[PDB]
């Protein structure tokens, strides 16, 4: 009746663009939906987002606006951006690329170490 | 008809407004998504400013936080310690000491702490 | 129909809080009610605000989320205290330890600024 | 190509310095509630670097309250344009344009900062006064 | 009772403005409109706008807000150059933290992005 919520966007045109959302168990839908299109919500935290670490082999990267892609290698794409995956000996696994366009030789993406998994992150 | 908004950074850093039917209802939705993770707004310079006589049952929801033993406080994956007119202070040292609360001084406050 | 207005504040426990207004003429009323309780709208104006001079002995402080207090006569503005300085045009400023909060001077008297009463 | 059914927000500063947005019916009723609010000396948005860019026909009766300005005669006599506790003077500028600006000071990071340019362009109505 | 969407502007009067939008698929039809008028969403990334580079000979420039000038964006004038990708840059200037516009380069060519018709 008015228990709506409302998450905002940056589009792949820049736009800023703010979407409806029905109620709470609604949500992660919305987000995979325009996730699949390369709009992200928020801003990426110093150091790169921080996950489980069982949660890496089957990440939903259209979470945060990002996807898989191999060239003449395999990458992980955010924001006409490349990652490369990186192998951490807890064990951890990092995604970076080089700096510089350089607000404070490494910024990272996302880092997958400790915690407990986390369903709602996998790919469904 | 008239309502409020309050606006959430979540734990996948999303920014995300959440509808409230009335102000009697503002911090059942704090206590409800704090539980998740989810803040709203910036910590102030130097933390936080509670009265003292609230720091023993703190609802550490109301500002996103949980309690975590190893006896520790969860805040966006930072951890702050204890530490002890007399005050109470959360706090840390990284590069990115800085205090998340400090209680000290005013008359107590029954809606902060825990139900 | 399409008169809404919506006011922004930042809470006690520093949330971010929006609240709707009906329409124009009842938003005085909604700032000095959230006021009360010590939320603020906006950012204070480099050098404090500015009001008229003839407004000073029965300024509303709540309009701007403040409150009068004496300790063993001083203004509350989120954990700090001003104090109150005068000048001799004549001028009453309210200062702390300097970083103003309020410079009253010059100007017309305006009603809405006062304590209803 | 304006849509007659969908709602627009208009997000102001006041004279009391709080965040206000004001609802709108429609696109074509946007301009009315720009003046009205103006004329209180609420604010929307930032003034850009160098200061707003009209066309140079627009001078003479250019309608303030669109960027919540009013003009002022001073007790020395001179005539002014009033936004936000400042005060600006006409400049004229010769090969042509016009420029309302005022001397800088140590509260305002970037000596002179301007408040509006008229220069160029073509003539806009909707920028004068009913 | 619905869900719609909502698109925030920078007008040509600086001001700050926010539209809705009956649905996704409407997005597209706003920004154009709005963006004939000179309105603009969000900031320029660093480095500027990046496109596939099929996309360049029919660029529908309202998209961003901007027109074609015999490019003007935000009272500002860019020059075209090639790379050998084709880059959209001016000089600098004494009120800005070469600063380029858009730049087209590798990728598929995209639908949307072309002037209908």
């Amino acid at each position: 009746p008015f228990t709506m919520l409302h998450i905002e966007f940056i589009t792949d045109l820049g736009a800023k663009v703010t979407v409806d959302v029905e109620s709470a168990d609604k949500l992660l839908d919305v987000q995979r939906q325009y996730g699949r299109l390369g709009w992200t919500s928020g801003e990426v935290p110093v150091g790169g987002y921080q996950f489980p670490l069982e949660n890496e082999p089957d990440f939903d990267w259209s979470l945060i606006g990002a996807r898989k892609w191999t060239n003449p290698e395999e990458m992980i794409l955010h924001r006409g951006h490349a990652y490369r995956r990186r192998e951490l000996e807890p064990a951890a696994v990092k995604y970076s690329r080089g700096a510089k366009t350089d607000p404070e030789e490494y910024v990272t993406l996302a880092i997958f170490r400790g915690g407990k998994r986390q369903e709602r992150y996998a790919v469904p």
